[PDB]
């Protein structure tokens, strides 16, 4: 009964408080994005700063959300699309610096703002070979599990990362958590009983399904959520649906929705 929510990478104003909560759901915000880079697009090794709207999302508010709702955490994931227009390629000056950096600007981070864990959501592998990219996130995962710093890992593929993300889930699956397949990169027209078959397709590729999370976007691309919903009815009747994740909050605030499917999606879940 997992339900998770990305937020914060619009800078758009939306708060968590926007953000509908149902008590019988674990319920995962997620942090979009803290990225590696610096504002003018270069790399920093592993060294994370903050690209989500934290003037906003700051750690009062993650305290504060927290303490009103025992059944919430907050994450944050890494990487995104792109940074200052740029896409953010993940590039390591060597396994090991990278990892150091990673590990521990992560540690502080994950300390300053109460976090809960991580989600990996690097999708440009343009300078990295597959093995170095496995290496440095299966690494550092492994070490804020054993550090006890995070209690939630989770990754975010898709079919255009298969190669990268099948080979981290196959080496680290006992270290992470949750699989957010991101359904949304399907096409608008996918029916109910088309998303059925995407998702046994995709679970087949990340352990058979008990970590994969069905997904759908509030943001006007990908199935439409009325579909997905009636698909993930169809998961849950069989026993075979862990959670379902959104992207993104800042989506469905700028979205005439509003936060509907939020709702439902957690409804669907606890009912
Ligand atoms: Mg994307």
């Amino acid at each position: 009964k997992v339900f998770r929510e990305y937020i914060g990478a619009l800078y758009n104003g939306v708060q968590f408080t926007d953000v509908p909560i149902n008590s019988g759901v674990t319920f995962h915000f997620i942090l979009a994005f803290a990225i590696d880079y610096t504002s003018a697009a270069a790399a920093t090794n592993g060294v994370f700063n903050i690209y989500w709207q934290n003037s906003v999302l700051t750690p009062a508010a993650v305290q504060a959300i927290k303490a009103q709702h025992s059944n919430v955490k907050v994450m944050v994931s890494l990487g995104g699309d792109t940074i200052s227009g740029s896409p953010v390629q993940f590039t390591a000056t060597s396994v090991s610096s990278w990892v150091a950096n990673a590990v521990s600007s992560l540690t502080s981070l994950i300390n300053q703002y109460h976090l809960d864990g991580i989600d990996i959501d690097y999708e440009h592998f343009d300078q990295v070979s597959t093995s170095t990219f496995v290496s440095c996130i299966g690494q550092l995962i492994t070490q804020l599990k054993a550090n006890n710093v995070i209690s939630v890992a989770s990754i975010a593929p898709f079919d255009g990362v298969e190669s990268q993300y099948t080979a981290l889930f196959g080496q680290y699956s006992s270290v992470i958590d949750l699989v957010n397949f991101q359904f949304y990169s399907y096409g608008a027209g996918t029916s109910a009983s088309q998303y059925v078959s995407l998702y046994n397709t995709a679970a087949s590729k990340y352990g058979g399904g008990a970590k994969v999370l069905a997904s759908f976007s509030t943001g006007g691309v990908g199935p439409a959520p009325s579909t997905v919903l009636s698909a993930c009815q169809q998961l849950k009747s069989s026993g075979t649906l862990p959670g379902i994740f959104i992207f993104s909050a800042d989506g469905s605030y700028a979205s005439s929705a509003k936060f509907q499917y939020e709702q439902q999606a957690q409804t669907l879940l606890t009912s």
